[PDB]
This record gives structure tokens, C-alpha cells and sequence, in this order.
């Protein structure tokens, strides 16, 4: 169940806001995107740009993925993102996340035809 493309969208797309609204943004979003169901996903980034703009990164700067895969791409421009990271007070099933707002390049791995993001590698 769940294509890689749809999983990327579920984990990493939030085009409904221009930026994280409150310090509770990550706690709410990690839960509601089902990333705290069987485990506290330790780290996860949301992108506040249109899906088209994020898909377009698959046609931007070809770079190495962190594991050495050759199908990663860095956005030419910076993007509004929110980094969500599990904090010291976090213990499944009571997950607790630090919310970190930022504007930076995203790096994604792309696959398929249509060639779309299937993994969030990093931000810089």
C-alpha cells in the first residue's frame, strides 16, 4: 500500500501554509500525517510550497543522495520548510517534536515516469 510518490507527499508536503503557524506545528502535523502511529518518526521535514514547485526539483540540480545514490536533486532556490525533530521529552506513544522554521534548499530523490520525488534527503 502507498506508492513512493504518495508517501513523499504525505510525509513532506504542506502547501496549505506559507510557514509553520505555531510551536505546536510539528506535534500536530506528525500525528495527523500518521507519522506517530506505530513509532515516533524521529525526523521529518515539511515543505511549504506548491506540489508543482517541489516536483520541479526533479528537473533541477542533479546531486548525490547522502547514501551515494545518483538520483538526488537540489532545488535551485530556497524554499519555506519546517523541520520536525523528536525532542528529549518524547516517548512513544507520547511523541514530542521541536518545530524549526527555515528557508532553504531542499534535496530530494526522484524516480519513475512521471519523474517525481520519492524521498526527502536533506535541506541546506
Amino acid at each position: 500500500k502507498e506508492t513512493a510518490a504518495a508517501k513523499f507527499e504525505r510525509q513532506h508536503m504542506d502547501s496549505s501554509t506559507s510557514a509553520a503557524s505555531s510551536s505546536n506545528y510539528c506535534n500536530q502535523m506528525m500525528k495527523s500525517r500518521n507519522l506517530t502511529k506505530d513509532r515516533c518518526k524521529p525526523v521529518n521535514t515539511f515543505v511549504h510550497e506548491s506540489l508543482a514547485d517541489v516536483q520541479a526539483v526533479c528537473s533541477q540540480k542533479n546531486v548525490a543522495c547522502k547514501n551515494g545514490q545518483t538520483n538526488c536533486y537540489q532545488s535551485y532556490s530556497t524554499m519555506s520548510i519546517t523541520d520536525c525533530r523528536e525532542t528529549g521529552s518524547s516517548k512513544y506513544p507520547n511523541c514530542a517534536y521541536k518545530t524549526t522554521q527555515a528557508n532553504k534548499h531542499i534535496i530530494v530523490a526522484c524516480e519513475g515516469n512521471p519523474y517525481v520525488p520519492v524521498h526527502f534527503d536533506a535541506s541546506v
